[PDB]
């Protein structure tokens, strides 16, 4: 078996291996990497996402979000407060503001130290999930807007032909702007990369021990825990490296940089946060690997994970029986 402690793995693709994905995940896949969760993937030195990020500050920010924290200082949960429209540049002035801004520190682990210490006692901004894209058209490799779609996979893989579409999104973070512990929609994969400024630190729990980070989850969220048995869904629910190692859930921790990508495996928990100005580009994908977690996947019905529009047909055709109490949820 490859890499059975579950180790984060790091590829460094040649030009030629960065021309078919679908092969170069599968090439992942049978060194083990999806056992960790997570895996970043350094792209050639040939390689370019496009020629300049100098013309993206009139992008529109439509809904940027405050992440209000509740709790203590390694558990706690986080809100989303609506703000009014801003451009990329508004966005990237306010990051910048004393108020925002990143503190002086020493090296990424102090920087690290400083996040979980002090995070609930500030508000971040974050411009999330906004759909678009920041791959120039004529970049062929690895372009986030131009993968296989889900909806082809499940067609190829199952034979049925479903409505739905898979787009990506972009993510404008500042320091301190956080990512909440979960899975992807439906158990997918997703991949992300950083297109522009500062790192993005990354936490996982390899998906043989998902459960065991459930369990704990449901421990220290006990209210959270009665009112949905898929509550991480929600995707509120913040537990620090400390906790985990007191709790002996296995982890790991990566942080990701300019010019790199991630990508996350089914059923792989992943959580973290920003360190300064940047922006990501993300998306769900599927492989035929993923089917069988996409039948297994636990799905929120209380109403509060709100889901896009094409989550209805993985639901329908993957999970039958789920599917009526499901769509409830969504109505
Ligand atoms: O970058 C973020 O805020 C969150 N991204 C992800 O959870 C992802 O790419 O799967
Ligand atoms: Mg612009
Ligand atoms: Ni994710
Ligand atoms: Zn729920």
């Amino acid at each position: 078996a490859q890499n059975p402690n579950c180790n984060i793995m790091i590829f460094h693709p040649t030009k030629e291996e960065f021309n078919d994905f679908d092969k170069y995940i599968a090439y992942m896949e049978s060194q083990g990497a999806h056992r960790a969760g997570l895996a970043k993937i350094i792209p050639p030195k040939e390689w370019k996402a496009r020629e300049t990020y100098d013309n993206i500050s009139e992008i529109l920010i439509a809904t940027p979000l405050q992440q209000v924290a509740s709790g203590r200082a390694g558990v706690f949960t986080q809100y989303h407060k609506k703000k009014k429209a801003m451009t990329v540049g508004e966005y990237r002035h306010l990051a910048n503001s004393k108020k925002y801004q990143t503190p002086p520190h020493q090296n990424f682990e102090d920087l690290e130290r400083k996040y979980w210490k002090n995070r609930i006692y500030n508000s971040p901004i974050y411009g999330a999930d906004i759909s678009g894209s920041l791959f120039d058209e004529n970049t062929k490799q690895w372009n986030l807007g131009h993968l296989g779609t889900i909806q082809d996979l499940l067609e190829k893989e199952c034979g049925v032909v479903i409505e739905g579409v898979n787009t990506p999104y972009l993510y404008f973070g500042m320091w301190k702007t956080t990512f909440a512990w979960h899975t992807e929609d439906m158990d997918l994969y997703s991949i992300n990369y950083l297109h522009l400024g500062e790192p993005k630190t990354w936490y996982v729990v390899p998906p043989e021990h998902g459960q065991r980070l459930e369990r704990l989850a449901r421990e220290l969220f006990p209210g959270s825990s009665r009112g949905c048995g898929a509550f991480l869904r929600h995707k509120v629910a913040l537990i620090s490296p400390t906790v985990l190692k007191e709790n002996g859930i296995p982890f790991n921790r990566i942080t990701q940089e300019a010019g790199e990508f991630m990508v996350t495996f089914p059923y792989g928990y992943h959580a973290g946060f920003n360190h300064g100005f940047n922006c990501a580009e993300a998306i769900n994908f599927a492989t035929p690997r993923w089917i069988d977690y996409g039948k297994m996947a636990s799905q929120c019905s209380c109403g509060e994970a709100r889901v896009t529009f094409s989550m209805d047909a993985f639901v329908r055709i993957l999970q039958p029986e789920r599917y009526d109490l499901w769509k409830r949820g969504q109505d």
